[PDB]
């Protein structure tokens, strides 16, 4: 068409102050890492090659060493998303026969992906107990019965409740599991490598090692998210099942591609290195309530000249994880700005429609700007399309 | 571990002269593509969003428009792998039902994909006709019945057959398929976008548009193959039955990650452009016999001088496409060395062992350089690797 | 502990408007007297005096339900427990009945909507997901088994993040296209508009949520509607009808004391006069009401030895089985003694005569003034320096 004379797809502003996006992308990721990437990508590489033995060998293999040894898992393996992985650690383990589940876990992340659609097209027949909002121990272990293949528990990523709830401690399914030797499974989805508590953020968000050395026998979860890399799926547990689940002629079709397989690798080596601060969503939520204000009152220094806006600067609590973190409240500041001669949904609405377009959340006609999202290169950009749409 | 130091994925030199190389990452992508894959992936992104309207989108919109017009089919579609294509394909249309394919094009590929065990974990039943080596009309009409979903013909990338061989039109099949009102579904594989004899090689070698024009239902391939893109399955074909895959709740697990996604756009933006030589696996394909020599002498040119080198230049016949074009041969330059204090074998490995590596063809303890897969800032890096190496 | 009363009067400092452990509401005096009255001797209970003949008891009370929900018909029974059970087990048995996955809740500790809709009888088809539910899940699992559409209102909990829920609008349609009925278990039996009383929330009645078209609804009468324990019903006459005529409703029938109560309460209603039911009355309250209560409380608190005490403003939440989302701004009455900890200064409130049941933040002991009556402050000095001082 005339349409495709410029791509579609373009870099974007985000001012919602919401890290992990999932409209907008999700995780964005290190330049250090991308130039690892395309350096794999501009030409041929050792992918399916082992150069010490001269034969084709297993592209999956190094990702792995990195998984088994940040983690502690027994074995892993690594999958196009979560989603498959889900799907393809059902279809594995438990085809044709139960898996157990809570009421309160049967969830819907984003628009195509529903964990009892997906469990059906799995062929595996889905067991629920428990309520939507409480579910204790004697309604898993009630379930149980000769067809039982499967504990599976779902961690709700991009939604909470409360009010009055019970849940379930891990450590109690670990305990089911045993008793009646039924391997316990749990999606995860965040993929947090490591303890959230470590980096100054209280919280009980689960992740691969803390989970693993709780007992339970396979873990997933993405790569896009808490963990700050590329589309993933990343499993990890006991040898036996892992070895089950790469055999299923299914994980080919699952198989991840040579970009994210590097950009993976490239992410799993800062981790080693422990070198937090150089992916990007780690450093977005552990950024310092000065820090942030700092970075707001430089772009109203750059705002206050144009004419027909007024400019404040706000102290807020929002919430900075979209999709996993959803009770996360953290302290932040936002920029926020109105306009005499425009109402705001007007003004987000050019906003979207700029080159490069800016996406910021929105309260009461005050078009806020949260600046836990914001590069420092973008506000240059930022103050150069304000002026041109109003200054035209 | 030790070696988790540095990772293990690395940039390879190919001297083989095999343009499609599994072992070698398949597909390099051209410097304009991973730009715009770095720009994208840098941060924040439209990849979810529709900025026109200001909510959710789905990422696939983006690329469709393009292969769509490119293509000639009605609609499309873009998942993980062309095996999760075929697989993705086989669920929705057949579950439960037969499907009809030649007893001479049911393969493996590559280690782990079989069309027999895909297609059994597909949930379709495999209706197999004909024989080996020859396959006629009646074969496929006559194990047709009530259960009959789907009409399949897969393409033999890998390998081929001589001697007495017959195989079914595909006019044929669309006539059948129109007889019986079942649908078409083809398997190219190599996801050649366009007519190979436009570019000087004169081949039967199937692709998109031909394929959708001659009334063929559903097209699928690989878009890291002779497309030249990242890895993606391709789907192409009546708007209908893309609908219907669509909505299949395992096309989630299936869903093309960001970097693929906008290296893939990137890669169509080029083929409307009609600029071919700007994407690395056509033009090493396409490259004048003339070219070669002058890439081939200009190394030579830089190894006169290295003690112990007996160096030729040579001109050959070799295959050129490896999980493409199986049967091509095509005239090329190959730069071949020996030396009298080492053995070729033990040049060989020495190569695989450097930084960054070389992998080469061996022949008869002479050491061959194939120029076709050689690029223009690695002889530099090859002389400086070849001096290293000996005259230490 | 047979020789005095194992149930006594508490003092409720937590804050927490409709609270499940401490009696959820409490009623008006007006309400109490008139129930006194009845029970003090014979009445007219199941006895129609114009007539001079037996006349049912659930007759006093449903002129004054129709009128005020706008409904063709009611019913009540002993809990709106039994009411659901009643309703399903009369119009659902042997049947299927679609459900949101989203709203099969366990609303205290022994009532599981999955549990009571297996012994209602009732088959439980149950679709969408936990946090996203669309029409098309509801209108898909539409079959020739399809006894009843229900809704089921998430009272005593809530969700946040990523999540959808289902039009009442939208099911009224589908079932008039199937011809299913739809019923609405509200629980807090809100009666009328709360948008009315200055309480601006989305929160579901009986009135608005009739005039929709939803055949049935049921509720709670020692909820928001500030009654005492009652399975509440409201809809279709031929519904209603086919309920009141289950053999079960004989083992759900409300007695002298609820029934009279529940009358009188509804009088209030008809007459108005919201301000004289006490759940109402506690979460109107105004902003400043409270500050006016809690420091009239600090002024009789200061001469006690050993006390340090402050007054804080803070947002809680008021309404613990019926308002799980709703935050409001109210002021405390925070203590700290020297000699205790707050923790075993709470323990002691709770052993007190009359005891004393509140919050606690931090080793800061707090009380909520929204449940404070004017009575209770006199009370709590004298306790407090009864305690520290003995
Ligand atoms: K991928
Ligand atoms: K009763």
């Amino acid at each position: 068409m005339k349409s495709l004379m410029k791509p579609n797809i373009k870099r974007v502003i985000n001012a919602t102050g919401v890290v992990i996006n999932t409209n907008l992308g999700r995780a964005p990721l290190s330049k250090d890492v991308i130039n690892f990437i395309s350096e794999i990508a501009n030409g041929y590489s050792n992918l399916e090659y082992n150069l010490e033995e001269g034969k084709r060998g297993s592209r999956i293999a190094h990702i792995e060493k990195y998984l088994n040894e940040l983690t502690g898992a027994e074995s892993s393996f690594v999958v196009n998303n979560n989603a498959g992985a889900v799907f393809l650690v059902l279809n594995t383990l438990a085809e044709g026969k139960e898996v157990i589940i809570s009421r309160g876990e049967l969830v819907e992340i984003g628009g195509s992906f529903r964990i009892p659609d997906i469990m059906k097209k799995s062929g595996a027949i889905l067991r629920e107990v428990g309520t939507t909002n409480k579910t204790k121990v004697s309604d898993y272990e009630g379930a149980i019965n000769q067809n039982t293949a499967l504990l599976m528990k779902v961690h709700k990523s991009n939604f909470y409740m409360e009010g009055f709830v019970e849940e379930v401690k891990l450590e109690d399914l670990v305990k089911l599991g045993h008793k009646y030797g039924i391997p316990t499974y749990y999606d995860a989805g965040s993929g947090l490598l490591i303890n959230l508590k470590e980096f100054g953020i209280s919280v009980d968000e689960p992740n691969f090692r803390d989970c693993i050395s709780l007992g339970i026998d396979l873990v997933s979860g993405s790569g896009d998210k808490l963990l700050g890399g590329p589309q993933a799926g990343i499993i990890v547990g006991k040898k036996n099942l892992i070895e089950k689940i790469k055999k299923n002629p299914i994980a080919r079709a699952l198989r991840i591609d040579k970009l994210t397989l590097s950009g993976l690798e490239m992410t799993l080596k800062l981790y080693f290195e422990k070198r937090y601060e150089d992916i990007p969503v780690i450093r977005m939520l552990t950024q310092d309530e000065k820090a942030l204000r700092q970075k707001a009152k430089r772009l109203e220094k750059l705002l206050k000249d144009i004419p027909g806006l007024k400019i404040s600067v706000i102290k807020d609590k929002a919430k900075p994880g979209g999709g996993s973190l959803p009770e996360l409240e953290l302290p932040t500041y936002c920029v926020a700005i109105r306009h005499d001669r425009l109402s705001s949904q007007e003004l987000s609405r050019r906003l979207r429609l700029a080159e490069p377009p800016i996406v910021c959340r929105i309260r009461e006609d005050q078009l806020l700007f949260d600046m836990r999202t914001v590069f420092h290169e973008d506000l240059k950009t930022i103050k150069k399309t304000l002026q041109e749409l109003l200054s035209i």
